[PDB]
């Protein structure tokens, strides 16, 4: 099956972007990324930044996960992310977000051999 290293990329990684560009990103991007598939998740957060600098995060600050676990890890620098929320006219199949552009830094949750994310914690 699709390994929680390949779905943290699939569901948050957008290094071909810079910034959402328009109020329809979130839509798109929940859609194409196949996050609307069962029902609509309601957050998630896009990070706009390249691979390795996001799989670095799990070599930096570690912090408890918002859950109590500990092996968090929270960016030393400020990321650009996106956080899609849905709206209150989201009805399934035809789930909508609210797309909200900000700089943050990111709290992930790494497992594995190599150490990579698998879980996007908060942005703080
Ligand atoms: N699981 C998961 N939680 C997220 C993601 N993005 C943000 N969240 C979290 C962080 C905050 O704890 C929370 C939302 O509500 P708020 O208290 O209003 O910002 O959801 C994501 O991509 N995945």
């Amino acid at each position: 099956k699709e390994t929680a290293a390949a779905k943290f990329e699939r569901q948050h990684m957008d290094s071909s972007t810079s910034a959402a560009s328009s109020s329809n990103y979130c839509n798109q991007m929940m859609k194409s990324r196949n996050l609307t598939k069962d029902r609509c998740k309601p957050v998630n957060t896009f990070v706009h930044e390249s691979l390795a600098d996001v799989q670095a995060v799990c070599s930096q600050k570690n912090v408890a996960c918002k859950n109590g676990q500990t092996n968090c890890y929270q960016s030393y620098s400020t990321m650009s992310i996106t956080d899609c929320r849905e709206t209150g006219s989201s009805k399934y199949p035809n789930c909508a977000y609210k797309t909200t552009q900000a700089n943050k830094h990111i709290i992930v949750a790494c497992e594995g051999n190599p150490y990579v994310p698998v879980h996007f914690d908060a942005s703080v």
